[PDB]
């Protein structure tokens, strides 16, 4: 532990964003160094976006500039941000934002899908793996084809956790937690962390009968996710969130690392419903989520 | 070895399945524990269905429901049974099955394609591992387009083994052994376990020219596999077997754990050609068949 | 260090090519012992083609059949090529050439895209991993779709390096080194080696505005890959570079091992942009290449 870092724990500050324009777009985030209960009873001094890890959602429209700004809160390392939706010149654009200093930048938004987000300063290993990731959400100008069946949506974040900032580990062990987390699309959903139990013991909720549709990511920062949801097949699958790479019929989705989709899926009676990565070594060190399936949709 | 399963070795029962209706089958499998020899000079003492490992193989038709029985022969642990093919609630159908007693679950599949299936018992890694997997194959009602293509079709499952159940090297070690097993279609087709070595011995066999169609899964429980044919191209390879997921000329085809395919090449020679996983690392723990192309097909 | 190996440097020796018919080629290609600095400092005593690893880049046209002549340099060891690209009986086409000896092997390369090559001897792995792996592109006869939109154009091989010569690392303990290497297409083009450093320092160059087209393998041993060009978007990806196996807007491509594609991008802002595997253990031990992107294209 860094010894400027000993005894810090920055609160979480909301993400704020903003419409500036019909395709322009503020965000501010903050770089912040916040403890988080990856497991019960073990606390990870994460290196943060907003106080959370993965970090706060972002979503913007196809075609949207976003003007950008970190807060770097950190007393001493610096940090970056590195948006995969955007053209953008990485020496330029994704720069470092020393301590205590503010750092603005913009680059549009091209391409729908569902993006990664992470701090993009040397090594950038470390930073992934310390906690700064997330993801950003572009929305189709025309849609997907399926959107008029979809009943309800959340978002899932894959994310691994390691021995606390330690880079051999880091580079060459196995990872000691493998967990999900989600980020809330509209009022009343759950905003959570990626820990190895808040998805088990408060499921994700719907209805029997409905359609679903997650978007997810898996952000690593080092294994790849065989994404899969027990008791349904997917009816529908968009690789990176793109309407374009349109599979059907898929029971387990490959995501390499900072791979995205958008995926659909049905269920059909009520129960609870376990959302894995089918690398059951992974399962086991936390990455198994709950959806609780009812006659109405509330708990 | 848990006490109640020393000197355990529970013979092999066979599959038992009916169609009772148009759209509706029974099936009936067991829970076991059998000693399977892995590797030359190493038994295993599996968590079996039917007493192979994977297990048996069950091929349905789309929109056929399943009627499904468990007996568990195992004497002091509860087992149970996740088909990816269907459509159920997991905490309802997919629940376990306590010893010395049998349990009957009904559920439909609605989906082409090559699934797997696993026993669901917490934890889920602890009963894969120990060898309590397989495939069910669903056939498309409207076939795969290339069907009228296809001289000779086999199943081929990918898995791994570990330290005896040791739920340690489960979750954090690399697997002791990766193979290949073929499970039957039609009668004279072979029916093997996951071995390191008896698809080397007695190889698949062929005719010089014929388009081959294999039904592959690979079910883990950990890895990734890169699979490929040596000395042919796959034409065509349908992901997860649904027909939608059409790609072709791919040199070798990326599977998640759990994940499926159908996929079909031409064998243009006669010779020995081998089948393996191009994660090398695996193909040297045991990862390689071999399919014996001959001037007749026959040995 | 096998005993003959000790103190053992073959010079490379250029690849040698020519067409003999509209649709027949020769090649000829070395099998030999470098020395090779993998990262500053470390030297890897490889086994090669040529004296490259990976090995020299090969281009054919879908539909050429090949007349391969491997000359075998090594004093003790037997090699062997496997090309992904062919149709061929393994056990008559790819076998071993002896010490001191040359064996030549004719076969067609009649499928579209970017193909692993590989010394297919046994133990496999052993062969690869020392260094006996390479990349043939077949150009398809009816082009990709989107080449009238392309402006420039490089290879890239990912490939890793384990402790020397040791086979129990190469089986079961993480690479030491995840590296990328560029072969050349047009004369100017770099060709380079796979190492740590030089596509760092010496980037790969490019002009703002440009779409580039990256034809890409990775060749493993035993790792897949998760490719991704930083502060951009794949606009189109062609699986295996076959050109029917199009997905358009991904920001990440999952490549299986032996796995290629065809990617293209555009480059809008002057700068210098990191290509990696987003599996980011394999980034930080060495999978990060530079693109350097000026407004004439000239360094
Ligand atoms: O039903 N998924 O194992
Ligand atoms: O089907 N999840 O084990
Ligand atoms: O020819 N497959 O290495
Ligand atoms: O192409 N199998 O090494
Ligand atoms: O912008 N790629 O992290
Ligand atoms: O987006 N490369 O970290
Ligand atoms: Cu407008
Ligand atoms: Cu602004
Ligand atoms: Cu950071
Ligand atoms: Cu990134
Ligand atoms: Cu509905
Ligand atoms: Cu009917
Ligand atoms: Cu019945
Ligand atoms: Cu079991
Ligand atoms: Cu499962
Ligand atoms: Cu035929
Ligand atoms: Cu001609
Ligand atoms: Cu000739
Ligand atoms: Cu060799
Ligand atoms: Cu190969
Ligand atoms: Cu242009």
């Amino acid at each position: 532990v860094i010894a400027a870092h000993k005894g810090v724990n920055q609160a979480p500050v909301p993400l704020k964003m903003e419409r500036v324009g019909p395709h322009d777009v503020h965000i501010e985030m903050t770089a912040q160094i916040t403890d988080i209960e990856i497991d019960k009873g073990k606390i990870y001094k994460a290196w943060t976006f907003n106080g959370q890890a993965p970090g706060p959602l972002v979503v913007v429209n196809e075609g949207d500039t976003i003007h950008f700004t970190l807060k770097n809160m950190d007393p001493v390392v610096p940090h970056s941000m590195n948006f995969h939706a955007v053209h953008a010149s990485p020496s330029k654009d994704f720069i470092d934002v020393m301590p205590n200093k503010s750092g603005t930048f913009t680059y549009p938004a091209n391409k729908p899908g569902v993006f990664m987000y992470h701090a993009g300063t040397k090594p950038v290993l470390q930073h992934i793996a310390n906690g700064m990731h997330g993801v950003i959400i572009v929305k189709p100008k025309n849609g997907y084809p399926t959107d008029k069946e979809v009943d309800r949506e959340y978002v899932l974040i894959q994310n691994e956790w390691y021995k606390y900032n330690d880079m051999n580990d880091f580079q060459n062990g196995v990872p000691s937690y493998v967990v999900f987390s989600s980020k809330a699309l509209k009022p009343g959903d759950p905003n959570t962390n990626g820990d190895t139990f808040t998805l088990k013991e408060k499921p994700l909720l719907a209805k029997v009968g409905e359609k679903i549709r997650l978007y997810i990511n898996n952000v690593g920062p080092n294994e790849v996710s065989s994404f899969h949801v027990v008791g349904t097949v997917f009816d529908d699958v968009y690789l990176d969130g793109n309407p374009n790479n349109h599979l059907q019929g898929m029971q387990t989705v490959m995501l390499p690392a900072s791979g995205g989709a958008v995926v659909e899926f049905t269920v059909t009676r009520p129960g609870t419903y376990p959302i894995v990565t089918h690398q059951f070594n992974h399962a086991q060190k936390g990455a198994v989520a709950m959806l609780k399936v009812t006659e109405t949709g509330e708990d």
